[PDB]
This record gives C-alpha cells, structure tokens and sequence, in this order.
C-alpha cells in the first residue's frame, strides 16, 4: 500500500500537523464554495482523444519569458513553509531546481531570497505586494534582483485579505522560531506589521509605478474577469495568472479553470496566461493547456507533501505530476505542447 | 473558537430553545423545499470582480423612502420575539437604533408599537394585515402613527395561512405570560382571535382602502410575479417587498432571489424594490442589490441570535454583515451602492 | 405530535405489514429509477401565484364523464387490498362514497364488483386487462355492468409483466384465505390462473372488439407518448389515463408528469386526460391540472394508509388532499379548476 | 431470497476474491470518474414506449460479420480468467456456445486459443495488441486462425497502460499456477515480457501492415470520437467498437453510451458499430442499439459471476440479459431489432 496520487498528501499533513496549521493552509474563504468548485470545475470537461499515433517520445519541455524549464507546471507561492517543516522553503527550493521548473517565493516566506538562492541555481520568480511604505516595496525587488530571481509575481487580488473563519476560531498566530525573512535587514511583531502594508488604494497607475523601479517583467496574479486581462495588457504586464488566490479571498468567484478561456481569449495571444487553483492531476494540467494557458501553477499539494515527507514529498508531488501529464498526452495523442488542441476537450459548457 | 458567521447562530438557538419554538420560527410550509431554496439560490450566481480599483473608502450608506440609513440591511418582522428572549422586541430595537438600520415590527410582536417606540428615536416600520374587522385595522394604523413608525409593511400573500406541520405536531401554543400587545388596549385569547381576523376576501381596492385611511406608504410585501408588480405600481404602493414570506406559506414558489429581476423589470425602476428570504452572508446581500434590490431584510437570523445572546446576539448579526458586505464591496471594485451592478455578477440561468 | 402528511403512512405501514406484503406494494420495477423520479419530477415545477384576489369560496367541484364529484382526487386501481386491511375494498369503497369521489376497482380485487356495490351508492370504475380467454373477459364487464360501474378502465401497458426483483426474492404468494373473487362464480390457484390470461398479442383492434360487447366509457390506462394518445382518440376512448403503472412495468419511462403535456397535446381537447404516478400532496394535483389534467389518481397512499388506518385511514388521506388542494388553490388565487392556468406554474423545461 | 439481478454478482464476487484480485478486475483509471460515468449515463436516456403491438413472438437474433447469433450480447475479452476460477476461460467458453452468443478470448486469457476450441463448437473472436516482436503478433493470429477464430479484435487505446492505483497499492501479481497460455509455445516473467511488448509506435499503417498478414476482419477496439471513426472506415476494418476499455485506461473520456451516436453517425453505415462500457441491465442493450449500435459486449460482469458460480455464473448473466432485453423490447413495442427505433428513446441530450 503506497502513495499513489497527490491529493493523499493532504489527508497525511492532515493527521500529522496541529490543527491551526493546518487550517491555514488548507482553508478557503467564508462557506468555501469556490474552494471546492475549484476542483470540482475539472470534472466538467472531457477528453476527445486521438488513437493511432506514434507517442514513443513525449517532449513537455517549454519556455517561459525566454526560460527553457522541462515541464509546464511550476511552484505558486504560498506562505510560511517552516511551520509544515524545518527546511520549509530551502527544501521546496532544492525540489524545484532538482525538477527543472519554476518556483515562486512568497514575500512571507519564512526564508529569504539570498537563503533561497544559497541553496544553487534555478530559475525563481517573487510574489510581491504593493505595500503602502513604497521605500519597502523597492528594497524587497531590489533584494530580489541581487538574489537573482527573474520576475516579479505581483498580487493583485487583494486589497484587503478575505475571510477564513478557520483562523479566527482558532486565534492563528504565527509559531515562536519563525520569521517573515524578507523584512528583516530592510528598512521598515512583523507579522501584524506586514499585514497593516497591504494597501487598498492600488489602482493601474501604480503597476506603473512598479514599471520605473525594476526592469524585471511583472505578472499581475488574481486576473479572472475578461476586462481586467484587457487593462493588464495596456498597462504592460509580462503575462496574466489566472487565480482566485487558491479561493481564500472573495467567495463565489468562479472556478479559475471555468474562467480561464474568457482570459486567455482577451489576451489576444500577445502575452502568456498561466493558472493556478485545484490542480491536482496530470489530466487537470492538460485541460488548462487545451485550454490555452502557458503553463500552471500548484499550491497546497507542496505545503501538504513537504509536511509529510520534507524534500522528499515535494519530489515525489513534481514527480507523479510530470508522469501523470505524460501518460495523458501519449493517451490523447499529443507530442509536444504545440500538439494539444482545444479539439482534445469538451467542455460542459461548450 | 468563536462564532463568524450569521448561521452558527441558528445551532445555538436550536440547542437551547424548547423545540416547539425553535420549529415555530424554524419552519417553512409543508415538505419545506422553498426554505432550503432560498438559501440554496444564492450559490447559483457568481461574482465578476474588478481588481485594481482604489477601495480605501465604502459608502454603504443608502436613502430608503426619504430616510438616510448605515446600510441596505434592514430587519424584517417576524412575531412574538419574547419567546426567544425576555427582552424580546425591545432587544431587537434597540440594536437596529445602534446600527443606524430600519426595524418592521409585526403586528404578532409581544410588544406595542409604544413600548418599541419607548426604546429611543430610530426609524421603523410596521408589518400588518387587512384584518377582517377594519375599525381594528383603523386603530393599529392611529397607533402606529403616534408611536412614530415611518411606513407601513403590508403582507399581501397570506388569505390563509400556510401548514407549517411541525407546529401541528408539536401543538404550538403562545406561552402563559405572553401576549401580542398591539391587540390590547384597542376595541376588539389573542393568539386564535388573531388568528381568525385574517381576511381571506381582499383584493386590490382594499390597498386603495388603506390609503383612504393612512398617509403613511404602503410597500406591498410578497409579491413574486411580474404580474403583481405592475399592479402595486398602479394602485400605488411606495415599494414592493419581494418576498415569499420566509418560505413559510405556500411550497415551491421559487427563491426570492430568482423572482427578484423579473420584478424589478416590471416596476420599471418606479418605486424601489427590495428582498428578503434566505440572506444570510455580506455576498447574498451583495447579489440582491446586483440584481436591482435597493436593499433586503433579514428574519430568523434576528430572533435566531436573540435567543442566543439577547440584545448583542442582534447586534453581532447586524455587524457580521455589514463587515462581511463590506470586504465584498472592496473585493469586487465597488466604493459605493451606486457602482455595484448587473455586470459584476453571473447568473446560472444568464 | 400528529399525522400531517399522507407520504407518512407509508413508514408505519412498512413498520407493520409483514416484508412480502409492503415489498409487493412498494416496489417498482428493476432499479426503480422511475419509481423514485414519478415524486421527483414533482420538485421541478414552480409556482406563480396572483395575489389579492378575493378567495373566501373555492369550488373544487368537477364533472367527469357527466358524473359530478367533489374534487379532482380519484381512487386508482391497485390490487388485493385485503393483504393490508380484513376489510380491504369494503374500506375504500365506503371512504370514497363518503369523500364524494370515484374509486376504481382493481379485477385482482380481494372483493367482487357486487360486495363492492353492496357498500352504499358511489360512482365507480372497474379496471380490466383483455384477457386471453375473452367470454372471460365479456362475463366480468357484464358483472360489473349489473353491479352498476360507470366506465371501465382498460390496462394497455402490460402486454407483460414488469420485472419487480423484490417479489422474486420474498417469493411473494396471496396469503391463504384471499382469492380474486372477480374470477369466482363466472365460467372459466387463481393468481397463477390470471397471471397466464394476460395476453400479449393486444392491438387496437381489441379495444374496438372491447366496444362491440359493452356500451360503457373505455378509457385506455398506460398512455405516455403523443403517437399513441391520437391513436387512443381515432380508437374512441372516452379519456386517456397518463400512467406508467405506478413505475411497476418498464424503468426508464417519464415520470407521468413529464410526460402529461404532450399527451394532453394530441388529444386536442377532444377527450378527458388524466393522470396518476407519484401524487401525494395538494401542490402535486395542482401542477398536474395547470398541465392539463382533468383530475389526477392515488394508488399506494390508498393501500398504505388502509395498512395502517382501516377505513378511517383512507378518509384521512383523502381528507389531507382535498385540504392540502383546497389551500394551494387559495394561496395561488384560484377560485375554480377553470382558473387553474398554465401561467400559474412554471417547469423546469419551460 | 435469490439474485435477481447481474450487479449483485459483483458484490458477491467482492466479499470472497482475494483484495488484490477484486481490485484488478473491478478498477477504473485514477479518480474512476469515466468507470461511474459508465453505468449513470444510461440512466440519462428514457424510452417511449409504442402500446397495443402484438408482442407474442420476440426475434433477437442477429448477424454479426455474416454469423447468425441468438441475441446482440456478446462477451468483451477480459483477462487471467483463472484467478477468479479454477475453470477460468473454459467456463465462460463453455457458457457462451450454450447462450449461441460469441466470445472475445484475450491474449492475455490464462487459456490458449486451442485450449478455448477444445470446449467445442462456437463463434470466437481473439484480442490483441500489434507487439513489439512483430513475429509473434504473427504467430498468435497463425494460431487463432488454426483454433478457427473468425475475426480478431484489435485494442487500439492502449500506447501505453492507464494508472489503476490500486494495483499499485496492492503490488498486484498473477497468482503462482498461471501463464498467459497464448505466449507459451511459440517463438519470444511471462507477465512482465507482455507488459514490455506494447508499442507505443503504432499508427493507422500498423493496421494496414496486420491485413497483410491475416485475412480474418479487424475490428479496431477503442474508437471514441467522430474523427477516428472515419480513419478506421478508410484504413478498412471491418466494424468499430465504441470502447473506453472498461474505463481503465484515461479518466474523464466520455461514457461510451454518450459516444456511440457521434462515431456512429461518423461510420455512415458502412461498417458494423459495437459498444461495451457498463452494460448491466436489458434496458442498457435496448438503449445502445435505439442509438445505433449493433451489439454489445460485457465484461467485468463475466469474471464476477465466475468467480461467484463458476461456469454456472456466467451462464445465469448471460440468460438474465437476455430475458431483461426480451421483456424491454415486450415493453417498448419491438418485434425484431430491426424494429428497435431512435424514436423509441428520449436522451437528455436530445
Ligand atoms: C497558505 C497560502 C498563502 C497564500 N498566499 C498568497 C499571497 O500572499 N499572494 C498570492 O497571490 N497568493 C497566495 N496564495 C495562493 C497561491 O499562490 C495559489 O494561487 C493557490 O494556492 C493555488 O491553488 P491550489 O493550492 O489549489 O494549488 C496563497 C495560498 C496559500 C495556500
Ligand atoms: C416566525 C415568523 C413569523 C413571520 N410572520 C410574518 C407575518 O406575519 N407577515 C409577513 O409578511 N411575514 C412574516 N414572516 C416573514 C418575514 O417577514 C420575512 O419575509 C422572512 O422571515 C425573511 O426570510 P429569512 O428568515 O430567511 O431572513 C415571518 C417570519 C417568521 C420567521
Ligand atoms: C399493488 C399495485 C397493483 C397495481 N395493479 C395495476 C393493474 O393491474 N393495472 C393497472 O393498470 N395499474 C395497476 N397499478 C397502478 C395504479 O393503478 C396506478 O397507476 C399507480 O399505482 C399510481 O401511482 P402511485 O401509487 O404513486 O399513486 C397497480 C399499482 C399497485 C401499487
Ligand atoms: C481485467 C480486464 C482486462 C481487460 N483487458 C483488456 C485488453 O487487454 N484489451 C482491451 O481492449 N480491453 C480490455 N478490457 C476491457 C474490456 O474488453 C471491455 O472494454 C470492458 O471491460 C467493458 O466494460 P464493462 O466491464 O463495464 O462491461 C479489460 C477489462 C478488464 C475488466
């Protein structure tokens, strides 16, 4: 009896860490209906496959803003690795580089940029918020240049955090040992401080701003209505994510997986759409594709599997996705990324 | 472990309410499939969301018939509130005069307009019936006048009363030292005389009747057809009440929040309309006025927290939505009631 | 704590009748899909009630083929109803006498057309199969004649019979002292003996032959497409009975109130249409008669609440509906069955 | 108390195989999704049902590549017969000459061809997979043909294995007294050189190379989409089968009932179209052929009643389908299948 898909890390985490922990990571916002629907939206969509073709050789190899990475998944950022396990972000780091894909460090991170760097080389893009002391702002991305990441993550789905009710029933605090890195040694406990940061007045013109104090390409995560991918084009971003924050912000959003197309048909193909949210399966990673995002991006699976195995489980996660996208394209008849077509899919709603 | 939302309330209530009440205030008509449906609805409609929109201020506030309100949340009548809680009515007002909201007392409540009005200045408005015997419609009108209520809630989708079978199981009975107050002190126990005043004859001309009598407006409460709509514009009604009066009457009449459009096209934006039945979240609140509500009333939740705990148990429910609409409103791009609209949410049956 | 609906006398028959008993009258046939979805496809149709309508005097009243009766709630034929009540037929014969409505005598009856006569006056139907051994057939009509039935209800949907796997499993047998009196005194152990006279070589010829030997309304019971409801108007029936046989025949078939409007659409007005499936509330005969129906048909509540009740059960039920009926019309704003419309109810697949 | 139904075989075969071997046979791919799909979706197609058709004498036989058979149920090739029972294929050959119905041999059966013919007179058609060594693929047909195999069944979904977890979970391995037969005696541990065989290479041109080396007709297994259909026309097969292979090779393609109308229309009725994927039920058959195919094949039902009854088993599965689909085809007015209409079905698509 072994593990055999990633969803099975959750149940595992689930036993073995303390309930608050837990409950972080795991909950969605308020009822958790986009929670759910964010995984129950992949089971709406069927295949059309082609039999009869040579599938002896599969390449997932992909390039992404001029970064050539061996699979079209890669690592969302999340938050506070080390309260799943001591390495906490240095293992997710080594497991990512060791994959050949991306990682995305959280601005929360309880590890830093230069510490994750330490660990050797990969390809890492940053998560950032425009927090209100703008001279922040400029430290982190400088910080983040100097650490060698490549591009900047740039949330833009919250001006206020959203409501999981979890954290409140169980007064959620950050464990004693632990600390925010990426704010100490900068000119400014941090917890509290960071979440007063968060600025609700943002508006385009300060994706703008960012634009004049970095060089680094910006991809504005949290676009799900076709208009706001439209603005995101004008004002120059390097390319969409199309999330709901892992359904941990407003409730009642739709499936990312269901808005998606909307997206991806706004962009007009002039820049990359990614996706993230309830990607669990190498069949999940193939209907987003068919669907034409560049790429996808996986959250909870990592925190859960690094709570279960350290660097070992995030491995194994990388490993069993890459495998399971593999067998989906040879079973649909698809040889390279080019191949997959939106003709491989039927959608519920087409 | 504390209590965030609106519906834990209900669990508590339920565990220390004597189950003949708890079922009294609980129950919808007959298999009770319109009750689970005026929740059920509001998960069918999802949000459009604009990011990247300066939120730092929300105006929640609204003009109701001439009165300046905090928010579109009001309190919908329900009856004999000092079953659930001694202080009963007085509770009750007193935190909707706190939360800057309207109050509709029942003409069922176990206390008089005057003791209500006893509790301090606060706009509120009063739910009645064209009771067989008009010189007794006559004198409760008089007394509501004086008292200071601002309107007048006519419920005009009970001929008959709906079979609610847990209260025929449970041989409902009004409690020994309770009575319905408005009843006392006018020229006419109370709870089977009441009961059989209900006039089973009325018609339109009877609306026309009230207005002879009063000078107050008149908001027609429970209309759901298009049909009817236009028919209380023309017999001049000061708005409608879309409602289904808490599932309680007749059984498969659908959710107000899907009868809710279709009336406010037939209204013709004419009066104002508005909704009860089901809303329970900031989000419900947020879809109603999407939809074209220019504001919804809350039942069972009220009496529900009442029970719970008195006097603060309404003021946390009151406060719970408007925080909860708040955080929707700056999550969806929206600084004031005036910018939510049809184009920020998404009907299941658009 | 009381009895308030009629579904309730299903649970305290099955507590009480032996197994093979309950099974026999509950089951449906194979998986019984059809079974499940004739109550079901009830929940699929809403309401659009008027309001303000003077609604002091409801007229339920109904003339079916010249035979005036108290309401559009009719018995249906089910079979050896002394298996759940001493008294069986007797019962139901007096309940329906009393009610002022149409009951309709099964020719597996545990009682004779004549025992059945000698309860009091009442209309009655008397259902039939053209058996194999037709001076058979011509002996019972002739009974049924002289024992004053008013119509024969002829079975056109069991050329076979359905398959009902719990009956196979309890190895269902009439208990000792029954027999199927219809089939003893006239000139042909019994239940074995009728089960073979179903004959399986029926077409519309024979329901021509059928009116050659009986001058008495026909009207064929089973009718659920359009093609066959034109061919049962070019044939003469005297009305069309939308049944499925209580589910009890072929699975996968409509519910009957799926399929009741295309049929009352072929019939063009030209005869009385009816149905019978899965009618258990007032809400359920009001659908049915704002669909067309010209009166509706009970058959398990009947059995189960004899089961339970005897005759005062039968009452009971009948009670409940006309009440449940009388209610829905009142709260929808209909003074008459002619001023049931389409327009009050609105279906799932309108 | 007695088995009245095939699904119930599958219960029993469950409570007495080993885990390991239950697993193996009843296991769909990953989340099983397409394996449930499989049985509900027939529960998504109704009948409309013709009355008053003499029903006296059903005709289900059918020709089948110029074979004339009792009925359009035939058996699916499954594999390792022999962990269910001692008997293994010789019992279901056995089974399948008495019914007058056709088997499908794997060639992973734990049973040679010649060992199958030895049981005695009866059709047979033999699967494969175009294998790597060429020259076996060449000596396994020699050797059907030499058995008097009259076609072969080429499974052309399979480029490689779908993930059956719990196989893996179970570390599955064929039980000590068995060999796959069919690769014992000719020119190449037996499992796992099998397993090794498969090509992932093959094309439309490997199917013209098999009609080279065999004149028997090629049935291509596994066709789902139109486009596919159309290329095993041209590429001449002689008939298709709508297969998703029991659902154990890619999750989330659609159930082969929802299939069958698209590849059927494709074939233009040129070519003979089967369909297998949850066939439980009589009224499963009358569906499938209502749409167009011109059989169906069984699979997992065989090796549970095997497994619950030996030869006897499969026996009583093959004669409860029949007798379902003869009193299916009573019930909905059909004399042959030739009658059998589009017109007799009503699908939730339509
Ligand atoms: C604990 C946690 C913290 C997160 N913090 C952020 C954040 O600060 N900014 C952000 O854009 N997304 C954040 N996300 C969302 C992820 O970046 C990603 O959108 C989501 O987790 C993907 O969905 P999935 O877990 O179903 O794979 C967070 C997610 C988790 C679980
Ligand atoms: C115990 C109780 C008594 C009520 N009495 C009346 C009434 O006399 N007249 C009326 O129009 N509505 C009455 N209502 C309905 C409310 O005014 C309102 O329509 C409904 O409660 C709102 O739905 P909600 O509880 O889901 O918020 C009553 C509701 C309850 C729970
Ligand atoms: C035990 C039993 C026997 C029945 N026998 C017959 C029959 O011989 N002929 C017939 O047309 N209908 C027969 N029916 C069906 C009823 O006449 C009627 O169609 C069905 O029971 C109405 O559905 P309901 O029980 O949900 O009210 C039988 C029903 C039952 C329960
Ligand atoms: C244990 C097992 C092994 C099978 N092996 C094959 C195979 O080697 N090739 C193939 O085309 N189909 C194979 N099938 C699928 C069957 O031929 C058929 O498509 C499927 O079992 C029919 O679905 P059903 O079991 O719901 O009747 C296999 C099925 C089972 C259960």
């Amino acid at each position: 009896m072994e593990i055999t898909n990633v969803n099975e890390y959750e149940a595992i985490a689930k036993q073995k860490l303390p309930k608050m922990v837990y409950d972080y990571y795991a909950s969605g916002a308020e009822d958790q209906w986009t929670l759910a629907e964010n995984r129950n939206a992949f089971s709406r969509i069927l295949f059309r496959p082609r039999i009869l073709i040579d599938v002896t050789n599969i390449d997932m190899t992909t390039t992404i803003l001029g970064f050539k990475i061996s699979m079209p998944i890669m690592i969302a950022p999340t938050a506070m690795q080390k309260m799943a396990h001591p390495e906490g972000e240095y293992a997710t780091a080594r497991a990512a580089s060791a994959a050949g894909t991306i990682m995305t460090l959280s601005s929360w991170a309880t590890s830093s940029v230069e510490e994750v760097a330490s660990t050797g080389p990969g390809i890492r893009f940053f998560q950032l918020y425009v927090y209100k002391d703008r001279n922040v702002v400029a430290q982190l991305v400088r910080r983040a240049e100097r650490a060698g990441f490549k591009a900047i993550a740039l949330t833009v789905d919250t001006p206020r955090l959203g409501r999981r009710e979890a954290d409140i029933k169980n007064r959620f605090v950050l464990p004693p040992f632990l600390t925010l890195k990426n704010f100490e040694g900068i000119d400014l406990g941090l917890s509290s401080y960071v979440a007063g940061q968060i600025d609700r007045s943002l508006s385009w013109k300060d994706v703008a701003w960012l634009q004049t104090i970095t060089s680094l390409p910006i991809l504005v995560k949290g676009v799900i209505t076709a208009e706001d991918a439209r603005l995101a084009v004008q004002h120059g971003a390097a390319g969409i994510i199309v999330s709901n924050h892992g359904a941990r912000q407003l409730d009642y959003v739709p499936a990312t997986i269901m808005a998606l197309e909307e997206v991806v048909k706004a962009a007009q193909g002039r820049i990359p759409v990614f996706l993230d949210g309830g990607v669990r399966r190498g069949t999940d990673v193939f209907k987003a594709l068919a669907l034409g995002a560049a790429g996808v991006f996986i959250g909870r699976p990592v925190v859960f599997s690094l709570a279960a195995e350290g660097e070992a489980g995030v491995k194994k996660v990388l490993q069993m996705m890459r495998d399971e996208f593999e067998l989906t394209m040879a079973l649909s008849g698809c040889r390279s990324l080019k191949e997959i077509s939106r003709s491989h899919i039927a959608a519920d709603w087409d």
